[PDB]
């Protein structure tokens, strides 16, 4: 008997969603609210129209997450660090000895809390911390209140994106603001991102102001690109969340020149960064590299001082 009513409150606030935490809001926040909160009523008196990927998840549950150890289906990367020019020089040099000139992408390495974040039939179905890159915590149901993740992809692929979870400087100010007025303040905005994450309620995650950005995928089988960059921007028309900032460069010299001007505009940005992630930018490239025992070798993180 609601349908038309809920499917428009769905619609609605998934876009307004999207606008505000993804990309410009169209609408003030007491719109968002007045529409959340009608849902929410239909959800309660109604509850027929639950949905998995309703627009009422975001506001977290009674379920809680069970932190329980879960293998990623691929493990996770460990990168290789460079720590001044000279080491992404002496890389520049190795790959290029070995399979010629190639691209490289450059992109901001998120002082975050890694995730793998899974996918199937394009429903979010299973968020792990990465840890120890072969098993991580079952934290899905706080995951799920984070509005950067999507709930159900443009496509319903069976996908395994990795992630860099994190709280916005603002938000983490505001928050040892609230603090300081009141508590013991977080150290730094990645320590209060896992704080909120280790809730056992994920209503008490909801009320934390969280992001993601998304750097990969475990498996390109559905995807068309052809390269690193390709991939992120195939990505963005699934409905993920990732960092604009990143760059296609030719060369060494370029991607110095992206490591200097992210070292001078890192203070504008709105979260934490430690460092800048190089990778060659084409995948068969990357395959023709391969790995060491424990790293990749046509990626490296150069850290800041
Ligand atoms: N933290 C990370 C590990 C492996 C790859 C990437 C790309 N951006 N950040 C990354
Ligand atoms: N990450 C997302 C993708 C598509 C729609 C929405 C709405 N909130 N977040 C979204
Ligand atoms: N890592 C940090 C510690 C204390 C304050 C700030 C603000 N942005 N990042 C911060």
């Amino acid at each position: 008997d609601l349908s038309s009513r809920v499917n428009e409150l769905h619609d609605l606030l998934n876009q307004y969603s999207y606008e505000y935490y993804v990309e410009n809001p169209s609408v003030p926040d007491s719109e968002y609210d007045k529409l959340l909160h009608e849902l929410i009523k239909i959800e309660e008196e109604h509850p027929e129209y639950k949905t998995v990927d309703s627009p009422t998840v975001r506001v977290g549950g009674e379920a809680q997450a069970s932190f329980n150890k879960v293998n990623h289906d691929t493990p996770m990367l460990s990168l290789g660090n460079a720590f001044n020019e000279d080491d992404l020089r002496k890389f520049d040099q190795r790959i290029r000895e070995q399979i010629g000139n190639v691209e490289y992408m450059c992109e901001l390495k998120i002082d975050g809390l890694a995730v793998s974040l899974k996918y199937v039939d394009g429903y979010f179905v299973q968020g792990l911390t990465r840890g120890d890159g072969t098993t991580g915590e079952d934290i899905t149901e706080n995951l799920k209140t984070i509005h950067a993740i999507p709930l159900k992809m443009k496509e319903p692929l069976n996908v395994e994106v990795r992630g860099e979870a994190y709280m916005p400087r603002r938000s983490f100010l505001r928050l040892n603001e609230e603090k300081e007025k009141n508590e013991q303040l977080f150290a730094n905005p990645r320590n209060a991102a896992a704080g909120s994450l280790r809730q056992l309620d994920s209503k008490l995650t909801a009320k934390r102001k969280l992001s993601v950005f998304i750097y990969s995928v475990n498996d390109f089988t559905d995807f068309n690109a052809r390269s690193q960059s390709e991939a992120l921007d195939e990505l963005d028309k699934l409905g993920f969340t990732t960092n604009k900032n990143r760059a296609r460069v030719n060369n060494i010299d370029g991607v110095l020149e992206y490591i200097e001007k992210w070292t001078s505009q890192r203070e504008s940005l709105p979260y934490d960064i430690d460092g800048i992630v190089i990778k060659v930018n084409d995948l068969d490239q990357q395959d023709e590299m391969g790995f060491t025992q424990k790293s990749p070798r046509w990626a490296i993180a150069y850290k800041f001082p």
